[PDB]
């Protein structure tokens, strides 16, 4: 179903992130942690203290698609168990909501306000992604059936 998830979606904020590789990626999604440069942590630690959810919407450079989708659960904090990151300030815990590709051919129609309408798969790292482009984006990728947000909605 897609219930639970629109519930977790309502009144989110939503953020572009652009990987430079896909092994950063991979990582996040084993550890359930990302890690940005210090002026998009600013913005995330704002975000996730004003809103119910804030989402990150994940796309490799040069890969032509999405590669999922998580919920921050966590500001950022430093001095925790390293990262093996392939090159940044402190490092965020995140739930995924799914880890499923979706192709830029997929989200055509689907413009962003917040960058000058252009299509929303364009972006800087850290561009953040209006409520209904980030809401009907994040419903246009296949269903995760191995994530069960009950979970996530009981963080929130």
């Amino acid at each position: 179903g897609t219930s639970k998830l629109k519930y977790v979606l309502q009144d989110a904020r939503f953020f572009l992130i652009k990987s430079n590789n896909h092994e950063n990626v991979s990582l996040a999604k084993a550890k359930g942690v990302w890690s940005t440069l210090p002026v998009n942590e600013k913005k995330l630690n704002l975000a996730f203290r004003s809103a119910r959810s804030v989402i990150l919407i994940f796309s490799v450079r040069e890969s032509g698609k999405f590669q999922g989708f998580a919920r921050l659960s966590s500001e950022s904090h430093h001095g925790g168990s390293p990262i093996h990151w392939v090159l940044l300030g402190g490092v965020f815990k995140i739930d995924w909501i799914c880890r499923r590709e979706l192709p830029f051919t997929k989200s055509a129609h689907l413009t962003n306000p917040w960058n000058e309408h252009k299509p929303v798969k364009i972006g800087r790292d850290g561009q953040e992604i209006e409520l209904e482009c980030g809401t009907q984006l994040c419903l246009l990728f296949p269903p995760d059936e191995s994530i069960d947000l009950y979970q996530v909605i009981h963080k929130m």
